[PDB]
């Protein structure tokens, strides 16, 4: 078959990066619209204090940093530039294990490279590189370079920002990582509006319900979630959080998994009251807390 | 395209495996039967104490070891549990190289993962590897994690177990080895049955037929094959048989190639009596032998 | 989908290359011709003392040397052998980023293998392997042993010829070079005929037009090329020409861009004379030279 047309339609929206920083790096970025905003990863500018874009048009042209999120990898260009092609969307909920795609970058500066293969998985958290992950897996050979460029599906449309590998030899071997659009799209926005992405901030833990603490608790092995440790200073501090007690209730939603309530409380505003509640054999030990903002906190694994 | 739907179809089949031996190491398995037997390499479990096998659907159990078959590097587990979903059946003969086939594995520990290459070759025996080697080859990335699990091909159906890769850097470099489905299918079905398989036994030896040898041999470079070298205390040691003397016939058919012959010794049954005839310029020289029983005897070339 | 039949139409058309030299080593090489001339790199054949064919269908030769060509790492062998699979061309400049490949060859020396991906991109030149480069890239698996071999289209034909690797492992991380067939077919035409290729031979040098050195000059950032250094014994030498003069006509046509210039250079022949000009702000600054031929000067960059 052939890709040929996907990419037509994509490349020219994936540019090179190129970045001196105290010395040179390079990695790729994506128009994300005709106003000259680029995607990008965090650990490709990060510090960087010049960043250069090429087109593949050939233009060139200096670019400023809008903002950046080390959480998620993720960080927002800004260039002054016209007629400039941008990137589709595609629907990074709506890919299916197995679906092709195209990586589009510059591996080891060889050039603007596409690469080919499938969607390996989807929603690969648990591997400890951002605190927000929620990647694409694909086995479309990805590179140091790659970082910040596009992941395509069949038709063009981008799924991904390419971020990451996991390899024993510097270089791929069929297991890399891309940020979903849905995610990066978010990030995208709110860096563009506020500078950074605003989270609603606790300053607490929250690990696994391992099996006997939760055996002689009533409940069967679901449902619920164990918590332990507290951060200091801050309003879980002030709020009369801390280490041992166990949640039920987080703004008066059950934080029944890590992962889930790490989001549900990132998507809270600062300053507001919610109340919490810590554990009791029965409903509830309720305690309140005034939510602050969180401070400040191509890869491989 | 979408390899989507192939997907679907074969990774509910498709299992982690954790062993702990004297400690801890990973792979993948096949359910092959609703009865809960799954097909994994011998060198996965090979001496292990615990062996949890883990679904797709999430749900963990204990597997118990069948037996296993370290001349093909297989092994047969059984696991006590209800709703199954197995594996349909492809045609490893009935594949072409060029085809396009799907691997689904647990490379580095990541999670279940697919992924996506052609048929490189078929029936590659001198790798080395194994006593009874007819691998399939594929560039589908194979890595550390995927020996065990299973190579589909594109409409989902079982042509082989993932089993070994080339590879001068410890991760993929295009070059994996399957074992083909019909090999698989009689060792699994011998070992549920007889907890082993039960092989034709001989102790001997026998190499290529070397051009000046056979040169003056009035034949042309076909249609025979040359011996040497004998083990002992053994049938064949029993039978009068011994290095040097070259091997016309055994069982009645011409033993002309080295591999093809191991198989019909190897698919004959122990204590039966068969005739074998060492070389003269003639037709024959006479020997009997009873058939013994052979004894007993993601890895990277 | 399948290729194969792509493989069938293509893979008896290549063959495996064993050489002896002063020990042994590995290639691939393609049929061009039914009456047995054969395409395969330089740096597999180079300084070789023999060199053995090996056919798909089992038939093994002793090839001879027809000539070499360093500067694109290209060489012609011969065999005598009948009834010949040539391989079909394909057109490389007909090709398309994202087109989908096969690479033919005896990675490792396994075996004959096939690999599939896609064209990653053409064009590449820079990549500072050859001093005529114009190579195709590919993510399908290629390895120490593909050198010489056949990159194919979807359909099965022939579009290079399998060269380089770009790697930090040893071994295929997805970025791989052939040898555009355009550029293959003229070499292998010229060696047939003349036993080497003739170039247009000049012994000098030129570099890119630097910014601030043409900022003054009046054109803008395009339309001519900034020279500088200059070999010697040699025509240029005995034309007048020499370091520091920048070039705006050779033989008539603006050099204004490096690779170009070579090329057309290249393709001119010896003892004829034809006029060059040196820098001056205005039309001229008039030279000759009697065009001298040049004399004699899987890779992983």
């Amino acid at each position: 078959v052939s890709y040929a047309n996907a990419v037509s339609r994509a490349a020219p929206a994936v540019a090179n990066l190129y970045t001196t920083k105290m010395e040179s790096s390079l990695g790729s970025a994506v128009i994300m619209s005709a106003e000259g905003y680029l995607l990008t990863n965090n650990h490709v500018t990060a510090g960087a204090d010049q960043i250069i874009v090429a087109l593949r048009d050939g233009r060139e042209t200096i670019a400023q940093l809008v903002g950046s999120d080390p959480e998620t990898d993720l960080a927002v260009l800004k260039i002054d530039l016209k007629n400039l092609p941008a990137m589709t969307l595609g629907r990074s909920d709506g890919i299916r294990t197995g679906d092709v795609c195209l990586a589009i970058g510059n591996p080891f500066g060889v050039g603007q490279t596409v690469t080919m293969g499938i969607i390996s998985a989807t929603g690969r958290n648990q591997l400890g590189l951002n605190t927000y992950e929620d990647f694409i897996q694909t086995d479309a050979a990805i590179n140091p370079g790659n970082a910040g460029g596009a992941l395509v599906d069949a038709a063009g449309n981008l799924i991904g920002i390419n971020t990451a590998i996991f390899s024993k030899s510097g270089g791929s071997q069929g297991i890399g990582f891309a940020i979903p659009t849905k995610l990066a799209l978010e990030v995208m926005q709110s860096i563009i509006e506020h500078g950074q992405v605003i989270r609603g901030w606790l300053g607490v833990e929250v690990k696994a319900l391992t099996p006997e603490l939760a055996e002689s608790l009533g409940l069967g092995e679901t449902a619920g979630i164990v918590v332990a440790g507290v951060y200091r200073d801050g309003p879980a501090a002030r709020g009369g959080l801390l280490p041992g007690d166990v949640i039920l209730t987080i703004d008066k939603q059950e934080a029944s998994d890590g992962r889930r309530s790490m989001n549900q409380v990132a998507r809270t505003r600062p300053g507001q009251k919610i109340s919490i509640v810590v554990l009791r054999n029965g409903q509830k030990v309720n305690l309140t807390a005034e939510v602050g903002l969180r401070p400040p906190p191509d890869g491989g694994e």
